[PDB]
């Protein structure tokens, strides 16, 4: 069932109105559908007529959005009454009311809309089915100090122009925005020669000279508005002073003309002011995929390897023993890499040294200072002698503090020069500072580590890195430290001294910790209670009855062919053990006090005891009723694994000539039972229960079947 009547989260239109309804209580006598009430019934359709629930659940979400939005824009609507009872409907459809603390963290964020909501309720809902880890709270976290989620959306909804060819980010809508500001750039002594009166007025010329030059590539005017392809954080970084100077080799311009966008976007946020709606919710869906993907890879990471290479509180004079040059053989030869701090001392150090880096086969250098999204084309232009590779050069100058020389300028000359591969793995989204804050610095530093991964610890690479101190060892993480680079690739981080002296970088106890929290406001634990919510659907047969034939596989499966002949056999020994078969029950009710006896004949037959397992599940009762229904057993333990003795299995509907005990790995049995059983929302524990603990044994109480009890 990818889709049960059973489900809590089935997401039932039952009480949420049709729009023939909404019609007639939102009509008003004189009044047309004006456009506003024209999106939200065609939204309200495509609702009830969405089969897939997680497009059904974004779509709501979408709605209360556009009501939210109509409220705001209309208070003295006489619809306003019929819009907010279908908004209650949406959120009495959504959040159930066990999840009155969730629903008020998600539907605190702005813009419902955006994607936010829409991501964090399906990981909520997947949590409290026990299909993911906890995460929900965290994502939540991140999604309230985002700069680009958590702001109230104020840029532009319009339609972008055919003429334009390239991908729009951001739209000023309106140009004359830009003579409202107080800095007049039209006075400015570099201007004198346009003969202009606004800023506005500058505009076209600062795109045009643009265009022919290099920089601001991706902008255009049409018609009073500014259509801009380029993001936020690649303008930030190959645009300001250092690359942009009267007589420079980029002059002013871009830079005037990114200081009044600034300028503009005053206390807002720069996607909140300008981006374009379809931009905004895309970042927004992108980055909570992303941190996810971040948080997830932290999960059990086992620093128990790094920390015996590197790790030993000595491991700095181990380090500084060797000369220079064992260092470089031993990071090349043994490590396969090393990472060093992001200085220019370091930079000069490993320069100084080259040599001796590629004669012990460094294959590779990679920076995090650069972002390959940007710049990576780029890059292989300037390796392969193009001159097409401008932005980078900007940026170059903007890492370089201007200084023609640079360090960074440098290290990229000396990988073109020695046939050397140059990696950027920077990620430009997010990563404009201020890090004032954890969850930022951790989405970025993630993004970082993914691109790593996957482009640096691979077969035949020697290779060396250079990143800011916070990327190359741990920093504050969710509910556990975020590894850095240097963890993740089994490399040391380094640094090199203003003595010049080249030493280890220690993964410092203070920074592998977690992120500080408060709790979020009346918080409740999402992830289930004990062992395993089987599904949230109904278990059915899906052949015929079970028999020894299909379960065969099943068991010569769970172990490896060299312990398959043993296995059988301890096997064949139970079947055919006289006790055990004394112990077989088979009549409904009867058999409570069945597995303790089981547990005991293995342990007199030398076998290994295991914890053993129940399962528990609901059943449809007279009058709309579920009662609960349950089955334990005891267990034997073989190989690593548990293998279910179930001696009163037979009191459940079976194949007519089925064996009398019932010998499964645990999984296996419990999945036969639930099927056999035709078992609602099944729930298993891995124990085996007697008396009290067994009869009262029920799922998880969200899970008893509910009614979408609406109207
Ligand atoms: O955009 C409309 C309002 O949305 C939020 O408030 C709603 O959702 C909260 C959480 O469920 C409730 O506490 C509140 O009563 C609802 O109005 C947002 O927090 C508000 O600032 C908005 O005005
Ligand atoms: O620019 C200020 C306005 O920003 C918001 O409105 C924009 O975003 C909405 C949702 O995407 C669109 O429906 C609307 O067309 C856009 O202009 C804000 O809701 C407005 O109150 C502000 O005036």
């Amino acid at each position: 069932l990818g889709g049960s009547p059973y489900s809590p989260f089935r997401i039932g239109l039952e009480g949420v109105w049709t729009p023939e309804v909404l019609k007639a209580r939102a009509s008003v006598i004189g009044k047309p559908i004006g456009e506003s009430y024209k999106r939200i019934l065609a939204k309200l359709q495509r609702i009830h007529n969405s089969n897939i629930l997680d497009e059904r659940q974004g779509l709501m979400h979408e709605l209360m959005e556009l009501i939210d939005l109509y409220e705001e824009s209309q208070p003295s609507s006489e619809r306003l009454n019929a819009f907010r009872e279908l908004r209650t409907q949406l959120e009495k459809a959504l959040y159930l009311p066990e999840m009155e603390a969730l629903k008020k963290q998600i539907l605190q964020i702005p813009n419902k809309g955006s994607g936010a909501a829409r991501f964090l309720l399906r990981t909520a809902m997947n949590e409290m089915a026990g299909k993911t880890s906890e995460s929900t709270a965290d994502l939540i976290r991140f999604a309230l100090q985002d700069t680009v989620i958590s702001a109230p959306f104020r840029g532009y909804a319009g339609a972008i122009p055919e003429a334009i060819d390239f991908p729009v980010k951001y739209v000023i809508e309106d140009i004359s925005v830009f003579d409202k500001i107080q800095t007049n750039y039209w006075e400015l002594p570099a201007y004198e020669s346009w003969n202009e009166g606004s800023n506005s007025a500058l505009l076209p010329g600062l795109l045009r000279e643009s265009q022919s030059k290099g920089m601001l590539s991706k902008c255009r005017i049409i018609e009073n508005s500014l259509y801009i392809g380029h993001s936020y954080e690649e303008m930030f970084y190959s645009i300001s002073p250092y690359s942009n100077q009267v007589g420079g080799p980029y002059e002013l311009y871009p830079f005037t003309f990114f200081s009044m966008l600034q300028e503009v976007q005053g206390d807002l946020g720069f996607e909140q002011a300008f981006a374009t709606r379809n931009f905004f919710n895309t970042l927004v869906s992108d980055r909570l995929s992303l941190m996810e993907n971040t948080m997830l890879l932290t999960e059990s990471f086992d620093y128990t390897p790094w920390d015996a290479i590197y790790g030993d509180i000595n491991y700095d004079e181990q380090f500084a023993a060797m000369s220079i040059n064992e260092r470089i053989e031993k990071c090349m030869n043994t490590y396969r890499g090393v990472a060093f701090q992001n200085s220019s001392k370091s930079i000069d150090f490993f320069l100084n040294n080259l040599t001796t880096f590629i004669d012990n086969g460094l294959t590779e250098i990679a920076i995090s200072d650069l972002p390959y999204d940007i710049v990576q084309q780029e890059i292989s232009q300037f390796l392969q002698g193009s001159n097409e590779w401008k932005t980078l050069d900007a940026m170059l100058f903007n890492l370089d503090k201007g200084d023609i020389n640079g360090a960074f300028r440098k290290l990229l000359q000396s990988a073109k020069d020695n046939n050397i591969k140059f990696r950027a793995i920077g990620h430009s989204d997010n990563s404009v500072p201020p890090f004032n804050n954890p969850y930022k610095s951790l989405y970025y530093k993630g993004n970082i580590i993914a691109e790593a991964i996957e482009k640096l610890d691979r077969e035949g690479q020697k290779f060396v890195v250079f990143a800011d101190s916070s990327l190359l060892n741990s920093t504050p993480g969710t509910g556990r430290p975020m590894p850095g680079l240097v963890q993740y690739l089994k490399i040391p981080a380094t640094v090199v001294d203003s003595d010049g002296a080249w030493q280890f970088l220690p993964d410092v106890a203070s920074s592998r910790v977690p992120i500080e929290v408060t709790e979020l406001e009346n918080w409740q634990v999402l992830t289930p209670p004990q062992g395993k919510i089987l599904g949230l659907k109904q278990f059915k047969l899906t052949a015929g009855f079970p028999t020894e034939q299909s379960r065969l596989p099943l068991l010569e499966n769970s172990v490896s062919e060299d312990l398959r002949e043993e296995l059988m056999q301890k096997i064949d020994a139970i079947k055919n053990d006289v006790k055990m078969n004394s112990l077989v029950c088979m009549e409904a009710g009867s058999c409570d006090s069945v597995s303790p006896k089981v547990a005991a004949r293995l342990k007199d037959m030398g076998l290994e005891a295991g914890m053993g397992a129940s399962i528990t599940w609901w059943r449809r009762e007279g009058g709309m009723e579920f009662s609960h229904q349950m089955h334990t057993t005891a267990s034997f333990k073989f190989a690593g694994k548990e293998f279910a003795v179930d001696a009163s299995h037979l009191q459940f509907v079976h194949d007519q000539l089925d064996t009398t005990i019932l010998i499964l790995p645990v999984d296996d049995w419990a999945l036969e039972i639930a099927q056999r059983n035709r078992a609602i929302n099944p729930f298993v524990e891995y124990v085996s229960k007697t008396g009290n603990m067994l009869a009262l044994f029920m799922p998880p109480l969200f899970t008893k079947p509910r009614l979408t009890r609406a109207l």
